[PDB]
RNA sequence: UAAAAAA
């Protein structure tokens, strides 16, 4: 009657029904409606129509021409380019004017969406960067040159790097570990051969990601829409957390975990911390009550002193076996790192938040195939029901392959723009929020709105996709290192895996 | 390492 995996406590009822094809045979689906997606001056609400005219493709699928971000930087920052020339030649005659060119392009594209960046600095060129050498390691002269340049680098600065060559993992790990981890300095990467195209919406894509790294909103949900993460007894945001596990960054090394949170109502910003596991193949996040303690110093922040009064725990990364120790574990974790951590930050007083814990698991074996083109919608409406030869995003499926006694569901929340798409298959692990069914599948398809980098819905809701680019970010940093960490060699955690520099622990470097 | 999606 604590730490039990929840048992199932209703079904879902709201949406569009349609039956649906499965592995399994044909089994009732309900479509759910997508939330009203915010800009800075204008919405996008969409709206059930009759298939036939591509209407549908537009569900969970917008772009921002004519659009602008929520919240940009409110004074011109200054964008300075530095071509990582990882290859062993010269890069043409033709490369200086030409990254000039597309400096430009990209600044003026950018200024449309609200970014105000000024490329008047030269771009840089940066030869012979690469990993360490060669136990004995000689620092690679671009790694000098960059080291000298990051410590000069100017306030209001951030970093584009432009990569001669893609798929360059040992130059790419490097500059994330001496760009995120040693000097926690703003920076995004671009490959020369995609940036020198000039076109927007590669240019409107990049800026995504560096307008939250700059603390940005890009889109959100609407107020009516966040209203359904607000508790309404203390009028605060539920603290709505994603983790991830990832394993063997190297052979036979200890797995890294990752935990990101919201702080506000708007769920734009998800600042995380990540730690290396006890041991290799660890799937249980022992310790992830200690990661707790920023996201509720960072909450306390944007919430004028207040902690949060919920807290919603998504949880990627797990095996079906595992979920016993994710409650057992993870959730008793949680709650008891808080009881500790919460009267240190609130003057002294008992905090015992309820949680709800939600785990997903995104790679499974189920399809779903659309069987009709349309379906009568709760308007009495005959409606699209299916997009891009896929089921409708979001698409739940509770009944039929799911469990009876626990508390699971399919939810699709995407387009499937190539291929046969992967519903995401949840489950309520967790719950002293008395949920019911159509509130998690709400939040959990509304969560997969709010993707900041992308003008998609998408798989999985924000705070997993987060996650799981953290756990990656952090593998890279341990990649970054790890030739050096074993020659001198077992090594303790913070040398495998240093904690990244404190500029940036609040920032969502990782995007 | 533009991005979602798929593998």
């Amino acid at each position: 009657s604590i730490y039990k995996v929840e048992n199932r406590h209703d079904y879902g009822t709201k949406g569009t029904k349609v039956d649906i094809l499965t592995g399994s045979g044909r089994v009732p689906s309900r479509i759910l409606d997508a939330p009203v997606v915010q800009f800075k001056e204008s919405t996008f609400e969409y709206k059930d129509k009759s298939y036939g005219t591509k209407h549908e493709e537009s569900k969970g699928n917008w772009n921002m021409k004519g659009h602008q971000f929520i919240s940009t930087p409110a004074k011109q920052v200054n964008l300075r380019a530095i071509f990582i020339n990882n290859a062993n030649t010269a890069p043409p005659a033709s490369m200086e004017s030409e990254l000039d060119i597309s400096m430009d392009k990209f600044a003026s594209d950018v200024k449309q969406l609200g970014v105000d960046f000024n490329v008047s600095g030269k771009p840089i060129l940066i030869n012979q960067f690469g990993p360490p050498i060669k136990p004995t390691f000689e620092t690679s002269p671009g790694e000098i040159s960059l080291l000298n340049l990051l410590e000069n680098i100017p306030s209001n600065t951030y970093i584009l790097y432009v990569l001669r060559r893609g798929n360059d993992s040992a130059v790419y790990d490097r500059l994330k570990y001496i760009t995120d981890l040693k000097f926690g300095a703003l920076n995004s990467c671009v490959v020369w051969d995609n940036f020198k195209k000039n076109s927007i919406q590669y240019n409107s894509n990049v800026v995504m990601k560096m307008n939250l790294k700059l603390l940005g909103s890009n889109h959100s949900l609407s107020i009516e829409n966040n209203k359904l993460l607000i508790d309404k007894e203390s009028n605060l945001p539920i603290l709505v957390l994603g983790s991830d596990v990832t394993h063997y960054p190297e052979k036979d090394q200890n797995s890294i975990a990752s935990l990101v949170g919201s702080y506000d109502d708007k769920f734009t910003q998800f600042p995380g911390d990540y730690m290396l596991q006890d041991g290799p193949g660890e799937e249980i996040i022992t310790n992830v009550g200690s990661l707790m303690l920023n996201r509720l110093k960072i909450y306390q922040k944007h919430n004028n002193g207040k902690l949060p009064t919920k807290i919603m725990y998504f949880r990627d990364g797990v095996s079906v076996d595992q979920f016993s120790q994710v409650v057992k574990i993870e959730v008793k974790s949680i709650k008891e790192s808080v009881r500790k951590f919460g009267p240190q930050l609130n003057g002294g007083n008992k905090y015992d938040p309820p949680v709800t814990c939600i785990a997903t698991v995104k790679r499974n074996q189920v399809r779903f195939i659309p069987i009709q083109e349309n379906a009568k919608n709760e308007k009495g409406e005959e409606v699209a029901v299916q997009s891009m030869g896929n089921v409708m995003p979001g698409t739940v499926v509770d009944r039929g392959i799911t469990s009876v006694a626990h508390f699971d569901f399919f939810i699709q929340s995407h387009q499937a723009l190539k291929g046969t798409g992967v519903p995401c298959h949840y489950w309520c692990l967790y719950d002293e929020n008395q949920s019911t069914s159509d509130y998690l599948q709400e939040i959990c398809n509304n969560l997969c709105y709010i993707f900041g980098r992308s003008t998609t819905s998408v798989k999985v809701p924000a705070p997993v996709y987060y996650a799981d680019l953290l756990c990656t970010r952090a593998t890279c940093f341990f990649k970054a290192g790890f030739e050096l960490n074993m020659a001198q060699a077992t090594v303790s955690k913070n040398v495998l895996l240093p904690q990244v520099n404190d500029n940036i622990k609040s920032v969502m470097y990782y995007i």
